[PDB]
């Protein structure tokens, strides 16, 4: 595992989103060969969309090649929803680059049969292949996607019920009022996520700082999902100053050893 | 990973023969496609089989087209002695069932080839393909089967050493004498079984609340065998009052928003 | 997992050359179906070489038909270092014996292609089907080879950066001089060891009780690289007697049973 | 210890606001024998001090014979500052009950020597002879008053610096701005505190889930101050529903049987 | 603290009553100033009890002049009743010794004023002025008298509500209906323990194995109150073989030497 | 408890000695109201004698109203033996200093009665009344002074027996022959230090890293009693950089901001 110990939000945003221009413009992707993308939505990682876009509008990438899949979709939640993550990745990203429209998956929160949707969502990613780098955040709880404590660590993409705790968290987008965060969510499973060829966590804020230490130095175990990366043969947190401070010293200056050169943009 | 928190042993007993025929019955087996089930001995399935004979009986299953593997056998035990594993199934669910004679599995634990009947005992199941779902119960130690703690998380079918303290549990059927305990037994390993399609594995008794929080707050170790199940993709615990007593609020009270329509049969 | 409980560092390489030439003569290799041991340097297996060497010139193996595959290797050393791992393999091992150069593998720390060298190192296990038997040992800090703290439980042959406190400790070798000790190997990951049919951990002296600890009685994680051996179908950990000191009675007691007869060789 | 589990934090005031009349009227206090009473400030006891003046305007208690002494104050903030704790205290209790000037201690944060204004204050409580009940609420990272982590268990009235956390807590009052809240306070330290005859703390929401768990499963331990109760004679908890989500499903049954009369009052 | 490794139940027996009669013997009790003897009831001390007569018979020790106290007693349960603490004492160990009425102390259960009662019992002990050695034993979960998990480590003579766990314990003679085992219990508390100028704690069976993990390895806590003994300045721990099951092979290695002489006695 | 956090051994002697010469100063000994200082031998505080020695020839401090005590003595090593404690500080401290003989206070570790010269040394120490600041170091299984795991931490000065893991430690002043050091050491006990008014103890090395992370971190226990200066009102920890490894980031983080002006001085 590699850790990037970063100081802002900004700087691990900057991070990211040069990260994934590298990736894609060192893969070359074509229309018969294109860049598989797993995406996330929430707070942690709008610095990094942000980033992105500047360098798209900039000339620096293009998504004209690039197949998007995002983690997990609220169930019960309309498609026009300001707060669906349809609207986000749309909002946010997508209205602002050159990819193409059939080039976007996302979840059907509102589909008849939840089990089909789940299956054919990874249906579609195994006809390309498989996901090349899968970006995603952390939650409170240390749940990667929705994948909440006490999932299957093999598990694949299935509906699952909100912790409470995750609830009250996502209130924030809904004025405050958990009784309006939807109770439950399609997401791709821990399984899923491992199958990624790499994958890139992003850890913002003292929030997370029982999480980062649960995926860094605990043991693998299904409460605290994210710990699922010590599975994984390629596998990356970028993370600001405030979510490292439950760290042991040592670990820390392990990693400001590795990544000094790595980290230094300036 | 499901846990269905019920108050009796009478209830989880009725909860798991349920699930059972609903499994068996959706499946439709036929001879040419059985139903393969692999079933564990001790006080903790009882009701289970009592509730199964009686179904059975009522006329709501018929296991005319189900195969059945055992977990393990006592090593040195005569097959007719009363608390051979042999005995056990035939004693409390084989003589009162459906089952034709060459669907049954048990290992032999006087085998003079202790390697060869392990290794046939995994052909055999190989040559159905897989078992469709895999009943256990969970030692106070946290063993699945006789996977005592030690065992590989990777590992097959093959003799193992019993542990003092299961051998003094188990002297319960014994007239209470650990010196009549076989030292030894045959079982499946813990590979065989996370290689089944669904596991269901019963907990019942505060003597087992302590493995309960092992499998479903622990970390994967193998000191605690039943913490495997964390990696497997369809685990499901059925659980009575005293074995959640060991698990946090927060745990116990998200499992029992989860499953109140699924356990309110009454 | 086996633990042999043994007393002294000689009874511990005594029983390990006895493993080894055993699983030799029962495989009986050929040109044509050759044996695959991996190997490890450092201090631990002095005892198993000086008995591997005393058993050959005895007439009590051939590794005429012998490949071996090292770990790790240090980059940027020399290799003609005394040092170097490649000079302490011929030095301590294959200038003794009857093993054909061409059926020696080390890795080549001043390979101008990091990454080339590691691919290619990995190939030639594949041509070759498997390791039969992976000896090594085992670091303070519970690192398996050079996958030190955070090393992926999946990972390949690759570059490593060594941990301040590695390089500490074998700053014995470079006369105490920490600022001699080379900062990074190249080394098999996690998941190349995993692939062995059989791993053999070898562990001496109470500076390694804690990482005993870790890999006998702790879970899963990859802080403790050791800890993969619980994954691992078939591994086996040699010790002695202060290694043992951190362990619990009742663990101690279960192995120390189990091994009685395997153990008096007398 | 005793735990008093409650649903709101209304029922949790009205609870604690009874306790404290109680005990007063008991006492019978007059001019030469005032009821010592320890307070807090923050958000936690707002709805037990707005009880308590609803019972005082109801005629059923008086503070007129009360002495009363605060856990802390910051440092350099003026006294008049709707923020320090004088402010919140007359705002919040003082201006609505009948307790004369002279019965009111606080700490002098803006004293010309802070050494011998702790010390003074430590004067006035031994003067009385002792504190009968010291009411106090728990940081989130556990801190009983503003002994933060680290401070002794041993410690007296002394001046303290405040952990980021706190600050980043406490901001809340300061409009969110970390650079507004001071980074010091004079505050009782736990011998203080262990000198009350009793104690008892308010536990509200999920923020003090793991302070609660701390305090009541956690060992004796500086990190955690508000551990040094498990060494009181004389301690009780208030809690509300959610701060009692990490405690054991054993422990929360235990005290909800214990207390079952004792909260049935409604 | 002292942990003295033995065998068997007889053994310990031999020798904690052999410890209580060469401390009596060395008193030198007399009418003025006698010896003051604390004492507990369960199955633990039954060989102790009888070890004891035995050398009473044989002359080698009066009761003439020891002063004795127990540390709790049954609520409710009339005195007369086989099981109540006082028919346990007079069954086993007051009716076969020299030991006046006078100086046997046991809390009346069935007092009309359960207050009054324990506050007259520490009244007692003072009046005497010290317990010179108390014996106890522990319950499975680390309790000391009926100091139930989160007791007050401060805490002193008082009626006690027991744990349900107990309590299935307890029912044992109670022919094992746990409906039959009273509710509450008068017990004397960690404080009037520790006041105990030297205490004597017997550990027999495997129950008793993390009890005693708890006690010697654990930190201070009031969840397992017989931790408190790390706190006394003479404490003993007196073990059979499979209580020590738990502790770390160093741990039993050091005291095994320390007492080796001492235990040789046989 | 303060955390001294420096870089260099010579820092922390240099700090160390600082402090205890303004305190010195600031008390104005006399031969009426000496100033009594505790005092540990072995290598960790080799720089702080050094300097101390350094400051007293330049005139900036006189040992000639200081009584000194020692906290341990080896039981039987004939005083004049280069490595007895007695040896060590005349010939690394009092050979340089101009502290009288009266002022020097060591234990006799051969004396003929032992019971007799524990109980005179702890009367020596009431006799001057307190000890003023008490130095010392940590083991690196955090041992004080000689108390080695499962000391009460009530304990009294009296005859130890010393762990093998201390032995091996000590080897190194033996010409690294555990055979030769002492099996027993008479020592001051965990309650002498907690009677002194101020404690200091200084932490220098990488093998003391988890010493250090128990006494800050953990929980108060008898395995590690430097944990006992969790219960003192005056303890102070001079640490260098490898030994603050083991801990929080956050924790760190706390005490540099806190000491940043204090250390400062270079
Ligand atoms: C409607 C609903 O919430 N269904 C989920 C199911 O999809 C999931 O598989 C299981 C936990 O298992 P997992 O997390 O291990 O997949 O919980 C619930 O049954
Ligand atoms: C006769 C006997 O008891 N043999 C078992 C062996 O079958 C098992 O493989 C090993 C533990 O390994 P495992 O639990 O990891 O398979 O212990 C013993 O050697
Ligand atoms: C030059 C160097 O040191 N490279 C290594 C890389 O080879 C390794 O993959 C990663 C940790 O990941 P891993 O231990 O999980 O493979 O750390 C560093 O980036
Ligand atoms: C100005 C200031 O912050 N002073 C405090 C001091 O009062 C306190 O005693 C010590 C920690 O010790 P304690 O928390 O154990 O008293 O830290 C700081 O030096
Ligand atoms: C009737 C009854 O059960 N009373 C006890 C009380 O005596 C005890 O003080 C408290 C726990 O506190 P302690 O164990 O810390 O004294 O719980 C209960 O209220
Ligand atoms: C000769 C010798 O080694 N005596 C000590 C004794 O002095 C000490 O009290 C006890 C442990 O108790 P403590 O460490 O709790 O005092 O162990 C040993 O018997």
């Amino acid at each position: 595992m590699r850790l990037i110990p970063l100081t802002t939000a900004e700087q691990v945003g900057k991070w990211a989103a040069r990260h994934i221009v590298n990736r894609i413009n060192a893969f070359k992707p074509t229309a018969d060969r294109p860049f598989v993308l797993g995406l996330p939505t929430g707070g942690t990682p709008m610095t990094t969309y942000k980033a992105l876009v500047e360098m798209h509008k900039a000339g620096q990438v293009s998504f004209k090649h690039v197949v998007t899949f995002n983690m997990d979709e609220y169930v019960g939640l309309p498609k026009e929803h300001p707060e669906s993550y349809y609207s986000f990745m749309h909002r946010n990203f997508f209205d602002h680059v050159d990819i193409p429209a059939e080039n976007i998956n996302l979840l059907n929160g509102n589909a008849p049969d939840i089990d089909a949707e789940c299956r054919q969502y990874e249906e579609k990613i195994r006809s390309y292949g498989k996901i090349h780098l899968f970006m995603g955040g952390v939650g409170n709880d240390g749940h990667i996607a929705f994948n909440e404590p006490a999932s299957s660590l093999a598990s694949r993409t299935r509906i699952k019920t909100l912790t409470h705790d995750t609830r009250v968290a996502n209130s924030r987008f809904f004025d405050n009022d958990v009784n309006q965060v939807p109770k439950y969510a399609l997401t791709v499973g821990v399984g899923t996520l491992l199958d990624a060829e790499e994958v890139m966590i992003l850890v913002l804020g003292s929030q997370k700082a029982l999480a980062l230490q649960a995926a860094v130095e605990g043991c693998v175990n299904h409460m605290w999902t994210i710990s699922c990366l010590q599975l994984h043969p390629k596998a990356i947190m970028v993370c600001d100053e405030p979510s490292t401070m439950e760290l042991k010293v040592k670990t820390l200056r392990y990693f400001n050893e590795l990544e000094a050169e790595n980290i230094k943009g300036l």
